[PDB]
């Protein structure tokens, strides 16, 4: 990396304003003969909490939040994309508008950042960016691939799934995108399920004893009595009886098999706990469920809590192990012995590189 | 009301720290021969937003919040009960503790309020308070009733149901409460659900076309196509296939019928809104679902939104009417033609009178 990279390369700021927080990235890049970005490098990264949709939509609060997010960035005279996702999607447009009107005013009132867009993106655009970010990192975009790469983004309020699929006139146009990039034409199926991200879905199960370690104090005063297969069947009812995940996804995956699954988001954080034993930054659903059942669901909460003092979300690990299996195996139809790659959690990889690659007409 | 009522009567402050805001009440009362409150009178009420569990738990933020709640009260130098409910129950104890450590510090740092308790109450405790608050207002506590009174509290972040039921060795102790009030013994079944509060529930159905007016812009990019019976059937899957409300509740109401149903919380706001029409502060589930279907679900969103613009809640009324029906009829088993009384929303009635009457918890 150069010293003062934005004096030597194009630069853009992309903010991922998700349900749990907002993450600013500044990327430097060069461009190829078609003015498409190459050599994308992250030169700055800053996350603040809580989610933008969780703060009071008044000037003082929104102005303090943007200042906290942006003021200490090393370069400011660059284009900014502020893209909010599932936290903002939980709100009606009239409520979202209060946030964007105040944010727009804050950018208009300063003279360095160059706001391009500030908006709630759809889950479908977000899934496209999920797939572009991962495949950019895997270096599979420049040449036509012989294997199909699927991507899952496991967020706090939505989950996305995205994989190659030829155009299909029986499927909504909203769930398909024809990507042109580096001279190749890519057709993807995209889907986002709102309410199935980990925070939203956990709020359906907090008094389920099967979903928590033995003797964990549940909110209404009963005790955990963990059992991952039982917990998983409860979560599967939300996936398939309420949201119809398997009816929508499985027939398409059977017709368009994915050779390599990659995930970003929450799986990385769970699977990296010392409670688990994985190698090569990959897991299978059967191993995740078995290890969460043995190591967490069937262990005593006070012992776990004292033994893993730096696992902030330890109390949900039995639930999360069970939920990931419900979503991937019972929802998407992925075999429980299929390898799922997870991007190493130190990378904090999100969908933002997708915006660098896709934003131009 | 007296000039300073707390000079001649006992007064306490009760704060309902709920999901969308915190509401301070100051009550004056006298006590009867057993030191049980009578003549309870609300002498001050103030609601602030947002919910306590939504603010960042640091000293600057919590001082601004508690100042806004309490500093302009016309009376102070009284005991305070700060009881938080579902918004805080959605956080683990380790995270709640930061809030109460900061709140405890703020109270220690001042002189005007005497903090007695600041804690998250269970939904079972909240249900008992719901029942006591309504029955105190109905005057049914002092004497043995010929009728069974049931209460539902339709909250933002949980729902409660509570009704008389003799002590039952087969049911969890956590779902049964016994209390002696005005020298009478009262036994109640209590239950609360978080996943079924209005916020949590709604976050599972925002992409369901049946639950919004025609052409409403769903967040997934599809269009509303409202149909309240179909929306109700979708919400019933969360009630029964996920939460097993019917299996838990219906057998108990079959054995312990409720003669009069009262509700507090969101039903009152919906039913009193400009879009619905009910007489005598009561409704039937039949009529609620039909009104929502015709007055919201089957309308064109753009046109309806422009007709009723002072209305930021309207977008959700097809979903809410269908959800209330799914909860009451398909969950609890209530007959669609049974009267459900709702407390006039002008009263803003919450469960806090129950704390005046009952200082213990689970």
């Amino acid at each position: 990396m150069d010293t003062n990279p934005c004096e030597k390369h194009s630069c853009i700021a992309v903010i991922d304003a998700g349900s749990t927080g907002s993450r600013l990235h500044i990327y430097s890049y060069d461009t190829d003969d078609t003015n498409t970005p190459i050599h994308i490098e992250e030169i700055w990264n800053k996350k603040i909490k809580p989610g933008f949709a969780s703060i009071q939509p008044n000037s003082v609060t929104i102005d303090a939040y943007l200042t906290m997010l942006l003021a200490d960035a090393p370069i400011h005279n660059i284009p900014v994309y502020f893209y909010a996702t599932a936290g903002m999607r939980l709100l009606p447009q009239s409520q979202q508008k209060k946030y964007y009107d105040e944010l727009d005013y804050w950018f208009r009132q300063q003279s360095q950042w160059q706001l391009v867009e500030a908006k709630t993106i759809t889950g479908n655009d977000e899934a496209l960016f999920d797939w572009l970010a991962v495949n950019y990192k895997l270096d599979t975009l420049k040449s036509v691939q012989n294997k199909s790469v699927g991507v899952m983004d496991m967020g706090g309020a939505s989950v996305q799934i995205v994989f190659p699929m030829p155009k299909n006139a029986e499927i909504s146009k909203h769930n398909q995108v024809e990507l042109n990039i580096y001279g190749q034409n890519i057709n993807l199926y995209v889907h986002s399920f709102l309410g199935l991200g980990q925070t939203e879905m956990s709020h359906q199960f907090l008094n389920s004893p099967s979903c928590f370690a033995n003797d964990y104090p549940l909110p209404d005063g009963e005790s955990g009595q963990g059992n991952a297969p039982s917990c998983k069947e409860e979560v599967t009812s939300l996936m398939n009886s309420v949201h119809k995940v398997n009816q929508q996804i499985q027939p398409l995956l059977a017709l368009n098999p994915v050779n390599e699954w990659y995930s970003i988001g929450g799986i990385s954080n769970l699977a990296s706990s010392q409670l688990f034993h994985f190698e090569n930054s990959e897991l299978t659903n059967q191993s995740l469920l078995q290890q969460g059942d043995n190591q967490i669901c069937h262990q005593q909460w006070d012992i776990l809590n004292g033994q893993y003092p730096d696992d902030e979300y330890l109390y949900q690990y039995c639930l999360l192990s069970s939920y990931y299996y419900a979503l991937m195996v019972d929802g998407y139809g992925i075999n429980p012995n299929q390898t799922i790659h997870y991007i190493p959690p130190e990378q904090n990889l999100d969908w933002t590189i997708g915006v660098v690659l896709h934003r131009a007409l």
